[PDB]
C-alpha cells in the first residue's frame, strides 16, 4: 500500500551513480542519513564498503513530498551490521529526523516498514510503499523478521529503508532493511513465496548526539552532528573528526584493543581498557545527573544537571562561513561611490586563502558607514559561522544586525537582532565581543561599556534559537577612578577549557608594563572577578597587540603577542596555558615567529586568527599592505609545539582593485 | 673567571650574536673539553625550523672567553624535541663527546653516542650508534634526572640517574662504559621510598642545565 503524502517524510530515496543502483534510507539528524551499506559495496549486495567519498555520485530524495535534493559526500560505513551513515553536504530543513529506539526489540512486535523499492506491481514506484512485519527472534546484530500477513514483503530497491515503531503518536528507528527472499515482489519468480527478511539492528548502537548517565559508546560507534563527528575507533582511540575528514581531538588510546568509552552516573566521560576496570583516559570532572552532548555548533561539552559545562575538548572551528571544516575570514568593504558588500576568503587544503566572493551586495544609500563595529561567530547554532554588525544611528538609537551564512561561503541578508530607543546605549562607549560565553551551543555577544562619568560594565547579549538576541544584563563591574578604558587591549576565548569563552585583557600599568587579567565567565553568561594570569616589565604595552586562539591543540586557548620593536622588525611571543598546582595561568613567553627589520609594518596590516587547514590547531593570517599598494595574504601555521612554519602566499591583488584603508575584517575581538 | 681565593672575578662577554639569530628556546647546551686542548668549551644542540638537530660548538679562547661557533654534527634523522643531550669522555680518549638520550613514540628509549675524531685536520663528532636501549615502558624520561661522571674511576665517563617509579619509589642507576663506548647494564644503588625521599623536591648539582 501506498504512503499518504506528508507521511514518513523522514524516509528518502537515494540514487547512486547514473541511476546505476538504487537504495532507500532514513534522516537521523539534520545533515545524516541512515542507509543500508550493502548498496555502497562494491559488490552489490555483499561485502565492505569503502570509507570516505563515496564511489559513485550520490544524491537523496526527501521530504513530506520528496521535493528536496541533497548529495551525499562522506560515508563511515559499520563492519558488523548492514549499516552505513552518509553525510550530507548541507542539512534538510522541514523534515524531522528519526530518533533511535531506547529499547530492544521482541518477538510478537510490529515494525512498519517503509521505503522507495519495487512494489507488487511497480518496478520503480514514484512514492512511497509500505508493509507490515512482525519480529520473531532477535540476536547478535540483526533481527529475524517477517511478514504480518503473506500479502507484502520487503523487495529489492527498498535496502536501507527504515524499520519504524510507533510509539505516543511518534516513530522510533529499530532497523533498516538489508536481505528477504523477496517472495510475491515484482521482477521475481511467483514460485518464491516467503517473505521472510534479515535486517541490523539499530537499538543497540550509539546514535544522536548524546549520551546520557550509564551509556556505553562501543567500538567502531559514533555520535553526529552539523559540524562534527564523535568516534570510537577499533582500536581503541577515542576521536572527533570534522567535515574536512581530519581528527581535531583524540584520547591517544590507540592499540588497546576492546577498549570502550563510557559516560559514567558520576558525570564524567572516561575511556577503559577491555577488562572493563583500567582507565586509560578521563575528563576528569564531577556532574552527576549530567550528560556528554556533542553540539550542532562543533565541539563535544560535558554539561552537568543544570546545564552548566563542566568540560569541553575544545574541537569546533572558528568563523568556518560554508562548514567545510576549515576557518574562514570575510570583511566589509565600503566603495568610495558609497556603496557597500561583504567578501568572503575561504580557507584551502594547504591553510591558505582563496580569492575573494561577494555576496549581500548592495545600493549606496542603504547603509549609512560611519559609526560600526564588526563580529563573527556562529549565532545561530547551525555549525557554519554567521557575521553580525553592531552600529549606531543619527538618532543615536543602536541596532545590532545579523546576517547567516551560507552553505556557498556567502551571506544572506542583515537583519535585526536587537534594537535600542536613543539614550540606552551609545555607540561610542560599546566595545562588544563575540564568543559563546554562556555555553549554550550558540555565540552571543559581550560588551565592555566605558561610562561618560569614568564606571565600568560588561553587559551580555544571550541568543536565542531564533537567532535574535536577548535583552543585556550586566554582572561584573568596576567604580569610576580604577579600570581606564584606554589602557585595555581585550581578547577573548575559552582560556581554562571549561566549555565557556571569556574575556582577557592586557593592561597597561602606568609605566607601560603589561599584566594580563582573565574573567571567567558564569554559568549564567556573565562574567566574574577578574585574576591576574601574566604580566611582564620586559615589553612595552604601547607596541603589544594581543590575539587569543589555541595554538597547540590543547583544548583550551591561549594568547600569543605581536610586538613592534623599535628596531623596525617584529616578532610573536606565544604564551601556553597550563594549570600548575591547581592555579590557572599563562606559561612562559617564547618567540615563535620573527622578520627581519623593514620586512612588515604592524601599522599597514589587519589581522585574524583560526584554523585555517583545520588541523585543530590555530594560526593567523593577515592581509598586508606593501609598499606599491599591493594587498597580499599571508598564513602562518601552528606546528605541534606551538612554533609558527614559514608564511604561505595567498590571493593577492593591485590597489586598483582592492583598497586596504577601506575595508574592515570580521573579527571576535576589536583591533 | 675564578681566583686562587675561592672567589670570581667580574664578569666579561665574548662571542655574542644580533637579535633574530639565535633563539634561546631552540639552545639545548652541554660543556665539555670537546678537542683536548685543555679548555672547556660549550656545544650547542639547535633546533633547526623543523625539528632537526644541528650540533655546534664554541671552542675556548686562552683568555676564557668563546669564540665564533661550528658545526661538529647535525641529523635530520631524529626529532629535536625528543633529543637530551649530555657530554663526557665515554672512550677514554683524553677529548669529550656527546651522546644524545631520545625519547621514541614507542615509548622505549635509546642513547646514541657519537665520539669525537679529527679527520683530515677536520674536528667533528663521528657517527652515532645505539650505545643503550629499552624495553617500550621501561623508563620514563620525565620521570628521572640524569647526571653523567667517571663513577668507577676506570678512565671513563659513564652516566647515572635517579628515576621515579611507578609506585612512587626513587632507585639509583649506573650505565658503565665499556672500551669501545658501549654501556653496560644498569647496576642498582641506593633506593628509597617516597616517604624518605621525594622526587620532584629534589634537584642534583650539575655542570650544566637540564
Ligand atoms: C566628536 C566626538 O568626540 N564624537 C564621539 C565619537 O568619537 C570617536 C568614536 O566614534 C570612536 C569609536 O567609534 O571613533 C573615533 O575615535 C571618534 N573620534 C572622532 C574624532 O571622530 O564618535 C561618535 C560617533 O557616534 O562617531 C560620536 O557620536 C556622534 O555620532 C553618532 C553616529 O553618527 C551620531 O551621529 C550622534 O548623534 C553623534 N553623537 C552626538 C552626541 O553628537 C561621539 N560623540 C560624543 C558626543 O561623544
Ligand atoms: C613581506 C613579505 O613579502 N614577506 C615574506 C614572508 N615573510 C613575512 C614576514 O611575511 C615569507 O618569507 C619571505 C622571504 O623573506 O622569502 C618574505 O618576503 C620578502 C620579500 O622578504
Ligand atoms: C626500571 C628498571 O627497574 N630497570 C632495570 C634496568 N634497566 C633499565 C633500563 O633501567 C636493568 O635491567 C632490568 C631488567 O629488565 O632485569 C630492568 O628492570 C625491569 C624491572 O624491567
Amino acid at each position: 500500500p501506498a504512503v499518504t503524502e506528508g507521511g514518513h517524510a523522514s524516509t528518502a530515496r537515494l540514487r547512486i551513480g547514473d541511476d546505476q543502483r538504487a537504495c532507500s534510507g532514513v534522516l537521523v539528524a539534520a545533515q545524516w542519513l541512515a542507509t543500508a551499506a550493502s548498496c555502497f559495496a562494491d559488490d552489490l549486495g555483499a561485502g565492505p564498503v569503502a570509507a570516505g567519498k563515496p564511489q559513485w555520485r550520490t544524491t537523496a530524495v526527501l521530504g513530506p513530498a520528496a521535493g528536496t535534493t541533497v548529495e551525499v559526500v562522506e560515508l563511515v560505513p559499520r563492519t558488523d551490521r548492514d549499516l552505513v551513515l552518509a553525510r550530507l553536504a548541507s542539512p534538510v530543513a522541514g523534515t524531522t529526523p528519526v530518533p533511535f529506539a531506547t529499547t530492544a526489540p521482541a518477538p510478537g512486535e510490529e515494525l512498519t516498514v517503509v521505503g522507495f523499492g519495487r512494489t507488487k506491481e511497480e518496478w520503480a514506484p514514484l512514492t512511497r510503499h509500505t508493509a507490515a512485519f512482525t519480529v520473531q527472534s532477535v540476536s547478535g546484530t540483526t533481527l529475524a523478521l517477517d511478514g504480518r500477513t503473506d500479502d507484502d514483503a520487503i523487495c529489492a530497491g527498498d535496502a536501507g529503508g527504515p524499520l519504524l515503531r510507533q510509539k505516543d503518536g511518534g516513530f522510533e528507528l529499530v532497523a533498516l532493511a538489508s536481505q528477504s527472499w523477496q517472495g510475491g515482489c515484482w521482477g521475481t519468480d511467483p514460485a518464491e513465496t516467503r517473505n521472510d527478511a534479515v535486517s541490523p539492528r539499530l537499538d543497540n548502537i550509539a546514535g544522536g548526539n548524546t549520551l546520557t548517565p550509564g551509556a556505553v559508546l562501543r567500538a567502531e560507534d559514533s555520535l553526529v552532528s552539523n559540524a562534527a563527528r564523535l568516534t570510537l575507533r577499533a582500536d581503541g582511540d577515542l576521536v572527533v573528526v570534522s567535515n574536512a575528514g581530519k581528527t581535531l581531538w583524540s584520547t591517544g588510546t590507540a592499540g588497546h584493543l576492546g577498549a570502550t568509552a563510557r559516560f559514567t552516573d558520576s558525570g564524567n566521560l572516561t575511556v577503559v581498557d577491555a577488562d572493563g576496570t583500567t582507565v586509560l583516559w578521563e575528563s576528569a570532572t564531577t556532574a552527576p545527573g549530567g550528560s556528554a552532548v556533542l553540539q550542532d555548533r562543533g565541539d563535544l561539552v560535558v554539561r552537568d544537571a543544570q546545564g552548566a559545562s563542566q568540560w569541553a575538548a575544545g574541537t569546533e572551528v572558528r568563523h568556518d562561513y560554508n562548514g567545510d571544516g576549515r576557518s574562514d575570514m570575510a570583511a566589509w568593504y565600503n566603495y568610495t561611490d558609497g556603496r557597500d558588500a561583504i567578501h568572503t576568503f575561504l580557507g584551502g587544503t594547504d591553510g591558505t586563502l582563496t580569492k575573494p566572493l561577494k555576496s549581500y551586495d548592495v545600493a549606496d544609500g542603504v547603509w549609512d558607514t560611519r559609526a560600526m563595529k564588526y563580529l563573527t561567530g556562529d549565532f545561530n547554532g547551525d555549525g557554519r559561522g554567521d557575521t553580525a554588525v553592531l552600529k549606531g544611528y543619527s538618532d543615536t538609537s543602536v541596532k545590532l544586525w545579523v546576517a547567516l551564512g551560507r552553505a556557498d561561503g556567502g551571506f544572506d541578508a542583515p537583519y535585526t537582532a536587537w534594537s535600542t530607543p536613543a539614550g540606552g546605549f551609545h555607540i561610542s562607549y560599546m566595545t562588544p565581543h563575540a564568543g559563546d560565553f554562556n555555553g549554550d551551543g550558540r555565540d552571543d555577544v559581550a560588551v565592555w561599556y566605558a561610562y561618560a562619568d569614568g564606571s565600568t560594565k560588561l553587559w551580555t547579549f544571550t541568543s536565542t534559537d531564533r537567532g535574535t538576541f536577548n535583552a543585556p544584563f550586566s554582572s561584573w563591574s568596576a567604580p569610576s577612578g580604577s579600570w581606564l578604558r584606554s589602557r585595555v587591549k581585550s581578547v577573548v576565548g575559552d582560556f581554562d577549557g571549561d566549555g565557556r569563552d571569556d574575556l582577557s585583557v592586557f593592561y597597561g600599568q602606568g609605566d607601560d608594563t603589561v599584566k594580563t587579567y582573565v574573567f571567567p565567565a558564569a554559568p549564567d553568561g556573565g562574567f566574574t572577578t577578574p585574576a591576574v594570569w601574566w604580566q611582564s616589565a620586559s615589553l612595552d604595552w604601547n607596541r603589544t597587540t594581543p590575539h587569543a586562539g589555541d595554538f597547540n591543540g590543547d583544548g583550551r586557548d591561549d594568547t600569543l603577542v605581536w610586538y613592534d620593536y623599535p628596531d623596525g622588525s617584529d616578532k610573536t611571543s606565544t604564551m601556553l596555558s597550563e594549570r600548575v598546582s591547581g592555579k590557572d595561568r599563562f606559561g612562559s613567553a617564547k618567540v615563535t615567529l620573527s622578520s627581519p627589520p623593514g620586512n612588515l609594518d604592524v601599522t599597514r596590516m589587519q589581522f585574524l586568527t583560526g584554523d585555517y587547514d583545520g588541523d585543530g590547531r590555530d594560526d593567523l593570517a593577515t592581509l598586508n599592505h606593501q609598499a606599491d599598494g599591493t594587498v597580499k595574504m599571508w598564513t602562518w601555521t601552528a606546528r605541534p609545539d606551538a612554533m609558527f612554519n614559514g608564511g604561505i602566499a595567498g590571493w593577492s591583488a593591485p590597489a586598483s582593485s582592492w583598497v586596504f584603508g577601506s575595508a574592515q575584517f570580521f573579527t571576535t575581538y576589536p583591533k
